[PDB]
């Protein structure tokens, strides 16, 4: 029993973590067979990054220019080249430390590790969820551009986010390892603000389910409601729709605990409206929406 | 910027995971040079739980009756004792992948993490704190034993919990490396309720400076307190009581953001007597206390 925000063992990536130095700049880079990963921005100055037109400062950029340290041990870069947001330096070494891995672009309310680096080095590891304005709430400063987000299924690491960069509202933006950011997010230093942060509202019906699995039932309520009455809910508390997906989604937990799926969604209608009276659900005092339908059911059950 | 519960990179540890067997009772083992720690109730069936004599269960098994396995590949048993609560198996070959380490008994209040492992396989990582009754809020099911806390201090690992039980209310006891469980818990399956869960008043102090480092400045009041009137508050609340030993630990935060001690005191001594107000501190709506004043440190700054 317990219920903790658990992040994949980050193993795996720490061995493809390397630095990437190109100027004065130094940030993160994964390498993956023999292939090293990096934010475009690594060519860019501070001056550069209030209007870098990227193509133009990369002709000034040869091989040589690009410094790949993996530990303490130089990586000769034999090509580059960009792809969307992202660098792609061909080094003559294939990383030994590959796992089997993919490539992923993952949806709005999927949840996802961090391994935050710095200087190529892991620094911590910690759970994420793109929200549904296409940002993520993590915990990044300079240096930590390069680090990545990936999830593990059994030997296989999907990387699925790079970070490229912090919006002035302190959260995050960054791409898929094809380049292209999450969102309309733009590798410039301009004014780019970040749409609604809506709630996850399948997240935390997952989360509410941990919850009864765990023990916490005082929320479990005698009403029941309908997929349109509790989205109207939901809209008043910028809370994501809740599709027929969504409830099949949630099957399994349904399932597993005896509570129809939309016993559920009128418990947390209940929850929306009233509160939580100062008392605390899994040791929260807010409503989590960061663990998906898939990590409920993985931590309740221990996949490794 | 931002604020997460972050763990310690996890690879350094899950090298060391193992499965250990003795009979029909599966567990993790910690593979450190030529020895295996793990619990000694690895050797108890569920019958034997209720009233195990250690030593007596002891004198039936011998070196071949420990079935030790790194991955896919079975390690030899060459030795067994018992120290204290932890089975020490002495094993033909040294573990390849050891990192620098320690074994460190940690005080209460002090956090850690977790790597979560079943049958020698890591599941995941999450952050922890010795709670002030000595138990820890894990997450833990079945066959979870012998996982281990630590913390890392560039690339030595200091190994300072293994996890041992869940006692009848969900939260969960075990040793430090020497086999000496934290607490007056036993490895028996009998009636061990823990004490009071006071919050640990340094910690929330350090997550409050974390807070203002990081644009959350709301409950900054205009407020100053001492050390005595905050601990007759702290008591009220079942806060731990504030020493003039956490004050100085609690220095380098508060030159970092020019916010005394005592004055940060003062507002959450505001903050236990008005509550939140439906406001969120770091996206929580409760004071949190699992980050020792180091980790913000750490965590701010970005320590590899
Ligand atoms: C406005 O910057 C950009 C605009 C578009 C694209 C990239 C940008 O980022 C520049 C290149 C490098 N950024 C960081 O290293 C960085 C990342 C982070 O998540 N937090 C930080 C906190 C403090 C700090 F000094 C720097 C960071
Ligand atoms: C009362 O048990 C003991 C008393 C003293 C000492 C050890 C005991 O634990 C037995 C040997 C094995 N325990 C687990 O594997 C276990 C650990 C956990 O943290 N959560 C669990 C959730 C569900 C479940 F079925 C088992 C566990």
């Amino acid at each position: 029993s317990g219920f903790r925000k658990m992040a994949f063992p980050s193993g795996k990536v720490e061995g493809c973590m390397v630095q990437v130095t190109c100027g004065t700049t130094t940030l993160n880079g994964l390498w993956l067979d023999d292939v090293v990963y990096c934010p475009r921005h690594v060519i860019c100055t501070s001056e550069d990054m209030l209007n870098p037109n990227y193509e133009d400062l990369l002709i000034r950029k040869s091989n040589h220019n690009f410094l790949v340290q993996a530990g303490n041990v130089q990586l000769r870069v034999i090509g580059h080249s960009m792809q969307n947001c992202v660098l792609k330096l061909k080094v003559d070494t294939a990383n030994p430390k590959t796992p089997k891995y993919k490539f992923v672009r993952i949806q709005p309310g999927q949840t996802f590790s961090v391994l935050a680096c710095y200087n190529g080095s892991p620094s911590g590891v910690y759970q994420c969820a793109m929200r549904p304005n296409f940002t993520i709430k993590g915990s990044f400063l300079n240096g930590s551009c390069g680090s990545v987000g990936f999830n593990i299924d059994y030997d296989c690491v999907s990387f699925c986010y790079m970070h490229h960069m912090e919006l002035p509202t302190g959260v995050h933006a960054g791409t898929d390892l094809e380049g292209n950011f999450y969102g309309p997010f733009v590798d410039r230093q301009t004014a780019q603000a970040a749409g609604t942060d809506t709630t996850i509202t399948v997240n935390v019906l997952a989360w509410l389910y941990a919850a009864v699995i765990n023990g916490d039932r005082w929320f479990l309520n005698r009403f029941t409601t309908t997929l349109n009455d509790f989205n109207l809910v939901a809209m008043k508390y910028n809370y994501e729709p809740l599709t027929q997906d969504h409830v099949d989604i949630l099957g399994p937990l349904s399932a597993q605990t005896g509570i129809a799926v939309l016993d559920m969604c009128a418990s947390l209608k209940e929850l929306l409206q009233n509160g939580m009276n100062g008392r605390t659900i899994l040791g929260s005092a807010l409503l989590e929406d960061e663990f998906t339908p898939f990590d409920v059911v993985r931590q309740c059950s221990g996949v490794t």
